[PDB]
This record gives structure tokens, sequence and C-alpha cells, in this order.
């Protein structure tokens, strides 16, 4: 039967990171999943997730490694350790898959079938001290992928070589990337944060089209803001993000509209999607960052549907749609 799985960070040094599964046709949540079906612990901050054919790869960032559990039984069946810190994957094919880090210039590649590091892929102008890779996009043979954490841009990677061919700098720390059914990417940056040593500006979203690499669309908003996480839905012509509020806006549009599709509520949304068969948002609320998160269930027309209680910091959802694979 279709799910959700949500990711919960936990607390930094702190290793209560756990695995939420949550049954919409039921709206039962099952926490600590993960310690539940394999008797240890996830780890210290579980970042994303990602589900590859009956298997699901889940990233754990400060434990240095990637999980590979069961869909279903959540056993698992490998793991890849050596990871410097570990953020998203982006499966190439079967035995080929990128990994990101923080505090490193190299994006690692790995096989997934047979568990373990193969090379790694050297970003230029970045070192270990301040390095960042974050989220990633396929774009026929290119992967394009975010530099988060004290960087400013895009990178552009020829899969069939493994190495970056081009860059594009942009606002300050670039947090997340999605492309939509247009071929256009969008990343929005947190401006960084005040003191900081690397930079402190107006935070903007940006609409850049993906053959060309250039900007076509740039929204600043208010310097103080920390927005994050853009979305979009099933068809991908909706963006969804944060940004106190969570804001939505049609990808054609001209403009990022004066109304938010769900209003702030003196809380602290952190992680968001969105289903991709029925549009339903589903928002990660960590509250306060200390206490159990919770997540929040709308329609697409923002009605609530359900709320459920899950880890803490929730911050990443992956979705278990039912499907037949392939021989
Ligand atoms: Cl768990």
């Amino acid at each position: 039967a279709s799910g959700l799985f949500i990711t919960n960070e936990g607390n930094f040094q702190y290793s209560n990171a756990t695995l939420s599964y949550y049954d919409p046709a039921t709206c039962e949540v099952e926490n600590e999943v993960f310690y539940r079906a394999n008797g240890f612990k996830l780890g210290d901050v579980a970042q994303s997730m990602v589900i590859r054919d009956g298997i699901g790869w889940i990233v754990v960032n400060n434990s240095h490694v990637i999980f590979a559990i069961d869909i279903n039984t959540f056993k698992e069946v490998g793991r890849i350790t050596g990871f410097t810190s570990p953020r998203y994957i982006h499966f190439l094919s079967d035995e080929k898959a990128y990994v990101t880090q923080i505090w490193d210039y190299r994006i690692f590649i790995i096989n997934p079938k047979t568990y373990e590091i193969t090379g790694y892929i050297e970003c230029p102008d970045m070192d270990m001290e301040s390095g960042s890779t974050e989220q990633m996009v396929q774009y026929g043979k290119y992967v394009y992928v975010n530099c988060w954490s004290y960087q400013n841009r895009i990178l552009k990677i020829d899969t069939e070589t493994d190495k970056v061919v081009d860059e594009l700098t942009i606002g300050i720390q670039p947090t997340s990337l999605v492309m939509d059914k247009y071929n256009k990417m969008w990343t929005i940056t947190d401006g960084g944060y005040e003191g900081s040593p690397y930079g402190y500006e107006a935070p903007s979203l940006y609409r850049i089209d993906a053959e060309t690499f250039t900007v076509e669309k740039q929204f600043k908003f208010k310097l103080g803001d920390w927005p994050s996480e853009v979305q979009l839905n099933g068809t991908r012509d909706t963006l969804y993000w944060i940004n106190n509020d969570i804001w939505r806006m049609p990808v054609e549009a001209d403009r990022v509209p004066v109304r938010p599709f769900l209003e702030f509520r003196d809380t602290k949304y952190y992680g968001l999607t969105v289903n991709p068969n029925n549009g339903e948002v589903y928002v990660a609320d960590a509250i306060d960052y200390q206490q159990q998160g919770i997540v929040y269930r709308y329609s697409p027309q923002g009605k609530l549907i359900d709320e459920f209680y899950v880890g803490i910091i929730p911050g990443a959802f992956c979705w278990k749609l039912e499907h037949h694979h392939h021989h």
C-alpha cells in the first residue's frame, strides 16, 4: 500500500535521529520504524531519503553513512560508510549514483549494487573547510547541483565524464533545487545570517533555464528571512517553499503571490513535500527544535486533513508509491 516516510534529524551530536512511516489511507503514523525493525539506532541527523525499486536509501548526515532498507519491512539490506558528511543521493543507474557532501569539495560516486564508493567528482574553487554540494536535478546527460554552505553557485556535471563542466554564480547560499515541467530549475537562497563570515543579504528565489544555464527570473525577499526547501507538485507546475509561511506559485507566474499557502503560526516550518498523485501538501513543523515534531497534512485547496506527531526535527519526506518494477 502507498505510504510516506518522514526522516527526523533529531539533535546534533545527540544521535536521536529517527524514521517515521505514515499511511495516508488510515491516517496512522509509526515512529522509530528503523530502530524497531533493525534493533540499532539510525544515527545522528538523518538528512534525506530516496526510494528506488523496492529499496529505500536513507542518508544520515552526521553518521557518515547511507542505509539501504526494504521499504516494506524497514529491515536493512545494505549500507555504505565513509562519507564525509552526506547530504543527498541521486541515481544515474543501478550501479552508479552521486552523493553530495558538506565540509568537502568532492561529490562521492558510488555503486549501489556493491555498496561501495567508486570515485569522486572534484568541484572547482572550493575546499574541505567550507565545501558544500546539496540537492541535485538531472537534465539529460547532465546533473545540476546547488552549493549551499558558504557557497553561492550551481554546478553543471556531465554524467558521461563525471566532471563539472560549467557553473553559475547567484545569490549566497542556494538551499535546494528542483526542475519544473518546462525544464526550468528553481532554487532559493537563505541569505546567510547576521555576523556570518561569508555574508548576510536579502535572499531570493531563482528560475534558471536548464538548457542555457541562465537566470530568467529572480524574486528577492526581505533581509532577515531564511527561506528554504523548494518543492514541486506532481505535474511540476506549482512550486512550494518555506519562508516563515508555506508559499506556493505557478511556475509560469511573473511574481510571488501576496498571500501564502499556509500562514506562519509562531512555530518552525522545517520540512515540506507534495503528494505527486493528489497534490496534498505535507508540512513538517520542528516546533522549537526541541520537543517532538509534528506533520500537517493539507488538501491542495489548503484544508487541514490530518496532523500527526513524528520525531525530533522532521525535515525530509520520501513517498512510497505503488508500482510494478521492471524485470
Ligand atoms: Cl528509527
